């Protein structure tokens, strides 16, 4: 009944209002240390993150889960610095996203399990900071390597009780294959969040996953390139569905009886080197509220659409607490 | 005038016997810091490196050029530590190899140039250690991104006088395209070494590059899977040609008049996370001399084949001094 944060162990009740899928910075391993001027400076990136998290805190956020892996250039010392300055708890992730270097892509299930367990049980790098979640990814049918990662992540979660959260291409229904592999491994679905599930309108796909016991990550609510259809890179990243369309899936899953199984987030960030240059000007145009978009815009939207307060609090406070608390079931 | 090393500037004459294409550790960016246990420990990797460099130093080596880039997991603090304990100069590299992550792959020629220039003119990470060479790579026909890396490398070289050195798939004569792209940016061939050129017996290919003024990197002389050909991953890394066969290309380019354009090395390492697990067990059986292989085995072999000591001196001392001097 402790959750590891970048500033150490917290009790479950200190987590409070939680954003389960976010990033301080979306980058690549070693990149922030090797070319900090890409973001202006390391301090400029940190200050920008602190401004954004302080705003999110003022709107009610107390914890974000940063699901940046090794290969997304997770820098836990940055995360501790930003956490302390903004007085927002940050949970760090182990696992791998879909840009693993050779030194990872050539590893066995056993080797990957050791690496994830290291980051949970011992610490990340030389920092003593322990991960509180495992992040994995597919983009369509799993590559052989991605299957090995799913299996290593299941093994790490069985050994530690730490949960797994996933990147999907929701248009390819990637959750069904991820689910199959987790269930062959023996991982309980209540320890798994199928992410980017708000990228699709296929409610049959989502209820069938929630029927099997999975948590459903509706985690990119503000992602929309509506108004910027002529920006190809921005439309490929954000899609042409509205924030309201995404948000209404939250209502839709409540209405199907699965309020218990929803996790809601922004999937935002304060820098993004692992995409096209200047993407942050597009993102900050699209959603100037940043990580404060869920509490400032989506919570009131869901209320005016009929969702009880009590339900929003189970989704933003109780679901995340239940999910993050280390347990096998 | 001055060459940058991981322990600061040295004068040209301090370089001495120089291995122009080596590695302390072949890895991936951030990997040694995130999982040092893959190598046993950071201490165990440093111990083995210090032992191998001291082995090389005893055989006459004074300087190595570690052509590990960002994406090969170059750790210049490790390089500094082993350089100092072994009393061997290490020149560090900028550039990109063929495992760039997205944060590099999506960058323009102009962005890449700024990055390379940072590592040459300011420093690597927060260390103040500056690169003395630019490493680039193709594996066959250049991808669009690798063409951008070659162009950024040429611009960084023209701005600083620092030389460029390449990875090739020699069986696809990559040096030909590399040379065209460099010349299109105005880079002089005398600032370029076309590497892994000993990976095939293709002297038409090598002499024509050398006739255009390129330096030819015969840099994998001890690489051979002969005797362990049934190990598929060893054979794919090391090839099925003997070290003597590779070394005879050195004699061949000398015989053709190109002694002034040859650079010889081992392309060795002491750890290797960017290949299959336990590869070091194979490598240490194939070439236990490590980075001492050139001075202990190749030099005497070439002497016995009639190459003069003065030609061996120009190749191992003079050619690297001229190549590394910023121009
Ligand atoms: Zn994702
Ligand atoms: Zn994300
Ligand atoms: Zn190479
Ligand atoms: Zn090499």
């Amino acid at each position: 009944d402790r959750i590891n944060t970048v500033r150490g162990p917290i009790t479950i009740s200190e987590a409070g209002f939680t954003l389960m899928h976010e990033h301080i910075c979306g980058s690549s391993a070693g990149f922030l240390r090797a070319w900090p001027e890409f973001f202006g400076s390391r301090d400029a990136l940190a200050e920008k993150a602190v401004r954004g998290l302080r705003r999110a805190r003022a709107a009610g956020v107390r914890t974000i889960v940063d699901v940046s892996t090794f290969d997304l250039g997770r820098d836990v010392e940055l995360l501790a610095e930003v956490s302390e300055a903004a007085d927002v708890h940050i949970v760090a992730a182990t696992g791998l996203w879909f840009d693993p270097p050779l030194s990872m892509r050539l590893r066995s299930v056993e080797e990957l399990t050791q690496f994830f367990l290291r980051e949970i049980q011992y610490g990340i790098e030389d920092t003593g900071i322990r991960a509180g979640i495992i992040k994995v990814a597919t983009t369509g049918k799993a590559t052989p390597f991605q299957e090995r990662v799913l299996r290593a992540a299941a093994r790490a979660s069985l050994a530690t009780g730490v949960p797994v959260t996933t990147h999907t291409d929701a248009s390819q229904r990637d959750g069904e294959q991820q689910a199959d592999i987790f269930e062959s491994e023996g991982l309980d679905p209540s320890r798994v969040c199928i992410g980017h599930s708000d990228d699709t309108d296929d409610l049959d796909y989502l209820t069938a996953l929630a029927a099997r016991g999975y948590l459903i990550g509706l985690d990119g609510i503000p992602h929309s390139a509506i108004g910027l259809e002529d920006n190809a890179s921005a439309a490929a990243l954000l899609g042409l569905r509205s924030w309201q369309t995404r948000a209404l899936l939250i209502k839709a899953l409540i209405d199907q009886g699965y309020a218990d199984q929803i996790l809601v987030s922004n999937d935002w960030l304060f820098g993004f080197s692992s995409y096209v240059t200047n993407i942050m000007d597009v993102l900050d145009r699209v959603n100037p509220d940043g990580m404060a978009f869920i509490p400032l815009r989506v919570i009131p939207f869901l209320r005016e659409k009929g969702v009880p307060d009590e339900t929003l609090e189970t989704i933003m406070v109780d679901n995340p607490a239940r999910f993050l608390s280390p347990t096998l079931r």
